């Protein structure tokens, strides 16, 4: 995407990002926080074995998210202050993740930022939101990070 901020992001990565916006909107949100990004990544991944081969699926992930943030008290950490769904802004935590993804990709001497780089970012530099969802799903976040790194090897 030439001389865009997302120029080096792959087609898959961009799709996951757009999906994060859609997922957030479905939940009645006006900004994409990191749990939403997690949803976008899950929605995007076409692995037949589920997200990062984990058996996680989007419907289950969506239930978890709704439950955690919407069925009881709201999250004090997510009150940061759009005419179509792809104009929905990203939270400071989410932006941090994207920056981490870029950094990791550069460190690895990769030409692109893939969803896997975003996942590594998500699972290393976020506000704890992704972890809460994974915990609810019974998943091990560090194993998922490893799986993402494994994918990037080919």
């Amino acid at each position: 995407l030439g001389s865009m901020v997302f120029e080096r992001f792959t087609e898959r990565a961009i799709r996951a990002i757009i999906f994060s916006q859609k997922e957030a909107k479905s939940l009645g949100k006006d900004m994409v926080y990191t749990q939403h990004l997690l949803l976008g990544l899950i929605a995007e991944d076409r692995d037949p074995q589920g997200f990062l081969g984990s058996g996680i699926t989007i419907d289950k992930a969506r239930e978890a998210v709704w439950s955690i943030w919407d069925e009881a008290n709201s999250d004090s950490k997510q009150e940061e202050a759009y005419s179509k769904s792809t104009d929905m802004p990203f939270s400071i935590s989410t932006k941090r993740v994207f920056e981490a993804a870029v950094e990791y990709s550069r460190t690895m001497d990769c030409q692109y930022i893939a969803p896997e780089h975003i996942a590594v970012g998500l699972f290393t530099v976020d506000d704890g939101s992704a972890g809460r969802v994974l915990k609810r799903l019974g998943a091990n976040m560090n194993l998922l990070t490893a799986a993402a790194l494994t994918r990037l090897k080919g």
